């Protein structure tokens, strides 16, 4: 078993997190919590066996600590995963990483030396939604792929002024999820073209935006706008020989919000299907109704734990962390629209 | 009743414009029709009334001729509507209006010095597809427009190879009209993102494309793919307060190909439906279902009637051909995927 820490007992901690981590009890134990305020949702049992602390002291001199898990405000994500790092502690950290994609060579660079592990929390490349478009990819049914969709929207056309800077805007908020599924299925584009604006409130950072990443001839497109009263398909992948159609997007969230928990009745309860129509072999148009795949972001506890106990590569490479950090920056260099051609 | 003449006997002048044209007896009568060399067609019963010839100048010299349409090979398109028009003829003229953009500025300053009409054959512009989204945008239900999406794909894998210019590619081809519906209704764009590839076969001209045209915060897309095994609905328009979808193109090409002409029963018998959702001013939100606008090609035979008799403004806007003919030219400017700013 694997003692963990987690700094910050926010709304992540105790929904994204710890319902996750706490139904794996012979793998993983949370040692440690730390905190400022607290919340009369510590007066629970399920947590009866943490040790809340406000002392961040404690927790990176614990020596059985090997993992450290920063949910707190993104400001202090650089300076607590370095910390935590320098005590000699694996460290995952939610969005974002880093404010810049430097520091996140950095924070790379000073867990390779320590020979430790540092990595972001993409759990969403456990979405039934997106599994089940790996899955329909990885079929071979749509021959060569030749175009990705992935859309992220909401209809809240009411946006309460506050501004910010890119890093606070739509692209880096829901793009760093989106944009590393595809990253993930095809790695680092040769270009980038962009469309970023602030059509809600002018006073706020970007609150819509497409981001077309260029593999060859393959196209893959990621969006997201806050204004988009009927939704399109989740996702849309067209390759030679068929297409693949999903609408509906994972459920884990929307069970989590209704309280309730991993391996309860009824979670993640999804009655949507992916469609496929393809031509067969033998040059006949089918066309199939898949079951969604399961998601479940614990599986990126499962992963650190290959990682911490059998070396096993991280779930998530380098690469893929720097090319994702680096398309969210040069989305800025010149004003939307913009193209560019990814150097490295 | 306008006295008119065809420049050219091939597939378009018997598909799109006689079915139509002859259905408009009372308004037109076809007096003429020029063509290299005799075909086949010129014995169907109901071109009787009409006088075939291979001399060009039996038509140009007859007073009573007051509108040439030229449907011959592209190529030939400047230099027929240019002699038409020194003739004192007003000229129609099929898709592709001129090869360039000085030559289209050349045909317009002519025409303006003789008090003649020469414009570009634009018929999608009575497509119900999009006359149904043009209803939607113009009803106001939807608020501002922030986004609007048009599809003109096929799935037709097989492509034999055929070089050629960027003029033979499918976004000379089809964006030709699909943007002209867009510049219709907002006009001259601030700013074009372009993705043009050769995916089919790579030794053929462009077979796929994407163009963005951006109006301050409004962004447009036209795109075509001939790899699309599930359609994307025809249109999509999202504003602040609602969505307007609409699966299915115009049937007036469908039934023409059936042989069935216009005004008999059943021609273009379209069963498909706008989809409109929005929140109305008292925050509830209504769901509406659209029965398609009856599209009609010949309404452009309606325009050219009013224009020539009664002096009304011509359907099409000489600023919407040049923006289209800068678009279009402009895409080949550098390497795919490229932006760009328009001065005009």
């Amino acid at each position: 078993v694997i003692n963990c820490a987690f700094i910050g007992f926010g709304k992540s901690t105790t929904r994204y997190h710890l319902p996750y981590v706490l139904n794996r009890k012979d793998s993983w134990h949370v040692a440690h919590i730390f905190r400022r305020h607290a919340k009369p949702e510590e007066q629970a049992p399920i947590y009866s066996h943490i040790h809340f602390t406000s002392d961040l002291d404690e927790v990176l001199n614990d020596p059985d600590v090997k993992l450290v898990v920063v949910c707190t405000h993104a400001d202090s994500h650089f300076e607590y995963a370095k910390r935590a790092l320098e005590a000699g502690k694996n460290v995952l950290v939610e969005k974002p990483f880093t404010p810049t994609l430097a520091q996140a060579k950095e924070l790379f660079a000073l867990a390779k030396s320590k020979g430790l592990t540092v990595t972001p929390y993409q759990n969403r490349r456990f979405d039934s939604c997106f599994l089940t478009a790996k899955k329909a990819i990885e079929s071979g049914k749509l021959g060569e792929i030749v175009e990705v969709e992935s859309h992220f929207d909401y209809y809240r056309p009411v946006a309460e002024t506050k501004p910010g800077l890119p890093q606070d805007g739509a692209f880096y908020g829901l793009g760093v999820h989106t944009m590393d599924q595809i990253i993930s299925l095809f790695g680092r584009p040769d270009h980038v073209a962009y469309d970023i604006r602030s059509l809600r409130n002018k006073a706020n950072p970007d609150d819509t935006f497409e981001a077309q990443l260029f593999y060859g001839d393959l196209k893959a497109i990621v969006k997201t706008s806050h204004l988009v009263k009927i939704d399109y398909p989740k996702f849309i992948v067209h390759g030679k020989k068929g297409s693949f159609i999903k609408y509906g997007i994972d459920q884990q969230e929307t069970s989590l919000k209704a309280n309730i928990m991993p391996g309860e009745p009824g979670f993640a309860a999804d009655d949507s299907v992916g469609v496929l129509e393809y031509v067969n072999d033998e040059g006949v148009t089918v066309r199939e109704e898949m079951k969604p795949e399961m998601g479940d972001y614990g599986r990126v506890y499962d992963a650190l734990y290959q990682t911490i106990t059998h070396g096993a590569p991280n779930y998530v490479k380098e690469s893929e962390v720097l090319t994702n950090l680096e398309i969210l920056e040069r989305g800025f260099e010149q004003a939307s629209p913009s193209t560019v051609t990814l150097a490295k």
